[PDB]
């Protein structure tokens, strides 16, 4: 799923979302090379991420996707670029960890859990990088 | 794994409540035909389960896992024995729907997150129904009162 034609609806934008975080470890296209450069903002956000992941959230214990999910839960509705680049590398840590099986639980409830207007604006600054008005995918509403 | 001895470690019995959550659908062994009874208890504090699933809960959403965990959650501590009946329950579906890696997510965690003093009372009662102690399986204290 690599068209720019999953960008025009909500339920297909919802599907690339949560491929991005389900398979952020392997996925080719430029759409996923794009939303790969939110980390920076997660960065900005919290600190070192190995730091949040391994002290503070403890995402390898048995609890680690529902602490991460919870950790998360406020993020969803202020700001969907930081859950999704957070959500894509604790993906990836659980991909090369041998638990893909939270992957895609997560992944699924993330994309999905986006409020409509958020996504809405997501997509909007998405599409504005992607076709090269902004350096960076920004943060306005239309 | 498992087997009877495995029952009186903690981590062991942690292992036990995992696997049956996990693999309801397909898992042999009589510690697990004696943890199906608790079917019952679900059944009668909740009503028609599949009502609960289907129109309560909306477990086939993209967000059931954690609609379900979140229904389940005060229970972890007051009655593991719904809650992990209510899991298994929910996880058998999940296999049958197509997305065992939500049982696998769901095994682990509410596993994990029984504490430890409500494992031993499961534990205590569960034995006493395996020795033929007990009609099913109750809730009394594994210790003694005042």
């Amino acid at each position: 799923p690599v068209s720019m034609t999953y960008l025009y609806n909500k339920y297909s934008f919802k599907l690339i979302l949560a491929e991005y975080i389900r398979h952020r470890n392997t996925i080719s296209g430029n759409i996923y090379s794009a939303l790969m450069t939110l980390d920076d903002l997660a960065i900005k956000q919290y600190g070192d991420i190995d730091l949040l992941f391994n002290e503070k959230l403890k995402v390898d214990s048995d609890s680690g996707l529902f602490d991460f999910v919870n950790f998360v839960k406020d993020m969803i509705c202020c700001d969907s670029r930081i859950v999704v680049a957070l959500s894509s590398l604790v993906s990836k840590h659980w991909e090369l960890t041998n638990k893909k099986y939270r992957c895609m639980a997560l992944a699924e409830h993330i994309s999905d859990s986006i409020p409509i207007s958020e996504l809405s604006r997501l997509r909007y600054n998405l599409c504005k990088y992607l076709r090269g008005h902004t350096e960076s995918i920004e943060d306005e509403f239309d």
